[PDB]
C-alpha cells in the first residue's frame, strides 16, 4: 500500500501525518511545489515514529517520480475557479504519469466540480475518484447537535448531501442522537440555526484564524474516507461522485450516500429525498455541470 | 480510578483484560470467590503489559479488602448457562456480592452484568443502599450490538455505520425499535424487506442462546466484555454517551421503580439522563408487561 | 490479507480476537476440531465488531477448505511430544492443501521442535515458518524488572534466546531500562531470582489457575509477531527459526532475534555471547536436532 | 484531569490536538496571545471529535481565568526560529506567561517546551515557586527520537526496537550515549561502523536546524509535539515511563540547582526519581561545562 498526498499545506500535511501514525501505508509521499517544505514536514512526521510507535517510510518530495505506483492519491493542492480547475487538472496528470491506477480523493474547493476535472483528467473509471465535503459537513453538524444536547459526538448522526454553502442538502430526517429522531430532542427553531452554522462551518473557522482554512476536521475526514479504502471496510460515507441515474441526475458528480471499498465507489445509495431537498439537489447539480462545461 | 471486577470467569477476565490495555483505570482488582483463578489471570493479563503498551495494576484477590475505596464496580459473579436453560441463586450471590463491596466502598457505581439483568440490577441496587443513579446493568448495548453486525452481515457495510435502538430486556421482553434502526442514517426499512428484518429481529431476540449452543459448555463473552467496558469508558472519561442501560425508572414510558433498558446518557455521576423516546402502543405495551413481570419476581425476592 | 488461527481454545480464541480488533486482517478464520465451538467464538468476536469499531470477517469451522488462500496461519494446537508432534503434522498437512504458500506461526509446545515439524511438512522455504516463545519470556522478565523497579514495562528490554526453561538463555547484557543496564539498577542476586522466575513463568501462572495454561501475554506476543509480518514493520524479535550457521548451529530450529516483515524471517541476527551462553544455546539445539530425528 | 497549553501555534496546536484525540483530559484549554487563533484552531479540532471518536472538551482562549485550577500546564508560547539563529525575548515571554497561571492555579505540574529549553525552564520553576518536581522541561525524548529515527533507517529494522540515550541539551550541550544506544538490547557499535555513528550522532545534534533549513519559515512541531505528549501521558496515567528530561539536579551528575536533560521516572507527581547513570570521565565534562554555560545565563537573568 503506498498512498501520495498531494499539498504540504495545513491540510494535506495534517492528513499524511494522521496516516502516517494510523499506519494505513507502508509508503507515504508529501508532495508539494515549493522545495524545502514538503521535506521537512514528511522528515519531522517520520521522527515522531519512535515515539507515536508507527514505521510508514514517509517522504517529502518535489518529484512525481517518486508518487510513482500509488494505490491512492490525496489531491489537496489549492490556492480564480478557472486556477484551481488548472492546478487539479496540471496535478492530476503528472501523477498519472507515474502510476495507472490509482483512486483519486480530491479535497479541493468547489469540490465537485475540482473532483470532476480530476476525473475526466486521470481517465480512470468513475469509480477510482471522489471527493471529501459530506463527512466534514456531518461532522460539524454532529457537534453542533452534540454541544446542544451534552451527548457523546460518536452517538451524533448526521445525513448530509450536496455540497458546501447553500448547496449543502441536510437531511434533518435522517439525522439522530442514537437513532432518536433530533426533531425530538431539538426545537426546529434552534435545528434551523444548527444548520445554518453548518452552512458556514468553513468560514466560522477562517473568521477565527483569519489566514488560511481550517485544517483538522477536513483531514479527520479524508482519513475516514481513505481508511474505508485500504481496509475495505464498506462504510457507508456521504462522498463527491459521478451519479449515473440516480436522484435524476447523471454524469454530473455529487455529494451522496456510497459504500467505500477496496475498489472505491462500491455502491451509490440513492436515499429517499422529499421534493424540496432532491430539488435542491438537482438545481445545484445542473449549476455544477454548467461549470464542467467550460472546463 | 480505582476499578473493581466481581468474577474472573470468561466475561469477568475479558472485561478486566480490557480494561487494563485501555487503561482506563490506575488500579484494577480482579477478584473471585475461588482462589487461584484471579491471582493467575492477574498475572498473565500485567505480563502482557510489555508487549501491549500498558501500565495498569492488575491485581487478582480473595479478599474484599482490596477493592477498597473503588470508584467504579463490575458484577459478573454467577452461574452462566448451559444449552436447555433460560435467578435463585444468582440473587443470593449478588447480594451477597454487593453488600461485601458496600463494607470497603462506600460510594461506587455499580454496572451490573450477571443474569438475569433487570432483576440482578434491582437485587444490587436494593442491597447497595445507593441511589438509583449509581447503579445500572448491561444488557441493551450487546442487544444492539448484535442486532448491528446482522444488518451489516446484510447489507454489507460497516458495522460501525448501523444503529440499532433496543429497549427492555433479554428474550420476549426485547423490544428492538426497527423505526430507530438504520445505516448511516438512513431507514433499515428501506434497505431491508420487512420479511428480512423480522428474520434478523429473531435472530437477535435469541442470540445469547446462539452462542450457548455452539459452545455448548457456557455462554458469550467477547461481545458481552467489549459492551460492559464501552458503558464503563463512558463513565470514567465522562463522554456523555447515550447507551441502552438497563436503569430504575421513575415514571418514563409508564414504569415506575422497576429497572428497564432505556437509553441513558451515561457519565462520571451514573445516569445523569432517562431518555423517554417516542414508542407507539405496541411497543409501550411490551416493555409494560415485562416490567411488572420483573417487578414480580423482585418483589418475591 | 487472510489469516487462519487454528485451534479454538483460550490461546488461539485470544489471538483471533485481538488479531480482529487490531484488524490487521480482513478475513480471519477461526478452526478447529470440536464443533460448535469455533462457531460460536468467532460469531462472539464479530458480534464484538460494532462497539469494537472492527470489521474484521471472523468466521469459526471445522472445514479447512474455509481456509484456502490464508496468507498467514496460526498453528495453537495441542493437548506425548510423539502425539503433539502428529497433531502439528496433520495440521500443517490440512493447511498446505488449500494453501500454497503462507507463513506460518506456530505456538505448541516443545515450540523448537514443533517449528521444526510443521515447517518440514509444509516444504515451505524457512523463512515462512517461525514458532514463538523469546517475544513471551522477554515479556515476563520485563516485567519482573518493572515490579522491581517501579517503573514502566514499556521502557525495559530484554534480550532472551533459547526456549522455555532450562533452554532459555537471557542475555543479561543486553537487557535495560531505558538502555541503562539492568546490572546498574538490580543486584545480581535478585537478577538471579528474576531469570529464575521467568524460565518458570508459564508454570507460575499454571500453578494458579490449576486448569490449562497462561494465554494473554502468550496471544498478545503472537500478535506483535504477526503484526510486524502483516504491517511489514520489520521489527526485531526472538523467535523461533531454522538457523544457517549462524551460532555454530545448522537446520535445527533456534529462539534468535531475527527481523519479521512481509517475507517472514528476512534477517537472523548473531549477537555476541559468552561462552556460558552460547554454549548453553549449543547444547539445547543439539539436544533438539536430537528428538527431530525420531521424526 | 484539566490541561492548559500556552501558545496555539505550530506546537501547541498539534499537542492540543493530539492530547483531545487521546482523551488523556476532560477539558483541555487552549489559551494564545494572539485573539482568534486558540479559539479557532480549539473548534476545528473539537469538530473532529465526531470522526475520531473522542469528545475532549476544547476550549480556546485568550483569558486565563479559563485556566483555573489546572492539573498539568504546557508551556510553548514564545518565538521559533528562521533558518541562521540560534533567550532574551522569551525569557520574558515564558515568565509572565508562568507568573499569569500561577494566579488561578497554585499547583499545576508545568512542562515548558519554549527554547532555550534547559534556560526557559528555570526561568518558569524560579517564577512558579513550585517545588522542582512540579516543574520539567521537554528535549532529551525528541533528540532520542531523532537518533532512533536514524538508526532504524540505517539498518532498515522498526523504530520501536531502538533505544538511544541522549542527555544534556541540544546543539553542542547534546550528550548522546552510544553505549546506551540499542536495537532490541543489541549495541549498535555491534551493527553500525563507528565512523557512520558518529555522522548519525551528528545529523542528531543538529537536528532541528535541519528541518528548520528546510522549512525555511518555522520549525519541527510533530516530532515535538508527539514526545511532549509520551510524558505528558505518563504524568496523567501515571505510568511512571522512564524518559530523558529537562530537570534541576541536586548533585548527581556533580551538578547542583541547573536543569539538566536526565533519565528521570514520570509520574503523577511530576519527577519521582531522577536517574544517575555511569558515565565516562568525558561525557561528565561535557555534560557539567554545559551546565555551567546555562547556568550562567541563567543567574545573568
Ligand atoms: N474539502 C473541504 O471541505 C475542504 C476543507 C478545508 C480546506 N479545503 C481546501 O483544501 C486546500 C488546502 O487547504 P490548506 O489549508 O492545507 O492550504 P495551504 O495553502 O496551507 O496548503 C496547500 C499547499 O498546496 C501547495 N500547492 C499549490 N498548488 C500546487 C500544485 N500545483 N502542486 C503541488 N502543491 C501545490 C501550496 O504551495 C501550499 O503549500 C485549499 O484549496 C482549501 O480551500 C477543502
Ligand atoms: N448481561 C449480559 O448480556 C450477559 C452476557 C453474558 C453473561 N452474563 C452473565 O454473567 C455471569 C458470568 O458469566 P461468565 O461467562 O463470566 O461465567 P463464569 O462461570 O465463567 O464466571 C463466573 C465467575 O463467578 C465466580 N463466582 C461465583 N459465585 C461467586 C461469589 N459469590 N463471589 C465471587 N465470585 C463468584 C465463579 O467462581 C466464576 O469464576 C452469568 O450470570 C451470566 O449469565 C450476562
Ligand atoms: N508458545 C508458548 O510459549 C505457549 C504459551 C502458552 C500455551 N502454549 C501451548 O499452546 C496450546 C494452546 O493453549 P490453550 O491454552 O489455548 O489450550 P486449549 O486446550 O484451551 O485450546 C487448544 C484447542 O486445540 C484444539 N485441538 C487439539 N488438536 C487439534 C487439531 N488437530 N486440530 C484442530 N484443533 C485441535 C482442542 O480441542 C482445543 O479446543 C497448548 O499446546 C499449550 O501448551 C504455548
Ligand atoms: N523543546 C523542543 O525540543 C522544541 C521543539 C520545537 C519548538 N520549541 C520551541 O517552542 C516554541 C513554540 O514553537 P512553535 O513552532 O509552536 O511557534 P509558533 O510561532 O508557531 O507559536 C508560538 C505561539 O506563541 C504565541 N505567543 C507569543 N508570546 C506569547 C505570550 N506572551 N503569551 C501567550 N502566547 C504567546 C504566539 O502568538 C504563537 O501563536 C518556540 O520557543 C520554539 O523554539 C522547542
Amino acid at each position: 500500500m503506498k498512498i501520495t498526498v498531494i499539498g504540504a499545506g495545513n491540510v494535506g500535511a495534517t492528513t499524511a501525518f494522521r496516516l502516517a501514525e494510523k499506519q494505513l501505508a507502508r509508503e507515504l509521499v508529501l508532495l508539494d511545489v515549493v522545495e524545502g517544505i514538503p521535506q521537512g514536514k514528511a522528515l519531522d512526521m517520520y521522527e515522531s515514529g519512535p515515539v507515536g510507535l508507527f514505521d510508514t517510510k514517509v517522504t517529502g518530495s518535489n518529484d512525481y517520480a517518486d508518487t510513482a505506483n500509488s494505490d491512492i492519491v490525496v489531491i489537496t493542492a489549492g490556492l480564480l475557479l478557472s486556477m484551481n480547475a488548472g492546478i487539479v487538472r496540471e496535478v492530476t496528470g503528472r501523477i498519472m504519469e507515474h502510476s495507472k491506477n490509482p483512486i483519486i480523493v480530491v479535497v479541493s474547493n468547489p469540490l465537485d466540480i475540482m473532483t470532476h476535472v480530476a476525473w475526466q483528467k486521470s481517465g480512470l473509471p468513475k469509480e477510482r475518484v471522489i471527493g471529501m465535503a459530506g463527512v466534514l459537513d456531518s461532522a460539524r453538524f454532529r457537534s453542533f447537535i452534540a454541544m446542544e444536547l451534552g451527548v457523546s459526538m460518536q452517538d451524533v448522526t448526521a445525513c448530509v448531501l450536496g455540497g458546501h454553502g447553500d448547496a449543502m442538502v441536510p437531511v434533518v430526517k435522517y439525522t439522530t442522537v442514537a437513532g432518536i429522531p433530533v426533531a425530538d430532542l431539538i426545537s426546529a427553531e434552534r435545528i434551523a440555526e444548527l444548520v445554518e452554522r453548518t452552512r458556514t462551518g468553513g468560514a466560522e473557522i477562517v473568521n477565527h484564524l483569519k489566514q488560511g482554512s481550517a485544517f483538522y476536521s477536513p483531514a479527520t475526514s479524508v482519513v475516514e474516507m481513505v481508511e474505508s479504502i485500504v481496509l475495505d471496510r464498506k462504510r457507508v460515507l456521504t462522498c463527491a461522485v459521478s451519479l449515473d441515474g440516480q436522484y435524476g441526475i447523471d454524469g454530473t458528480f455529487v455529494g451522496v450516500p456510497v459504500k467505500l471499498g477496496k475498489n472505491g465507489v462500491e455502491h451509490i445509495y440513492e436515499i429517499k429525498l422529499d421534493q424540496s431537498d432532491l430539488d435542491l439537489l438537482q438545481k445545484s447539480a445542473k449549476i455544477v455541470d454548467e461549470n464542467c462545461k467550460m472546463l
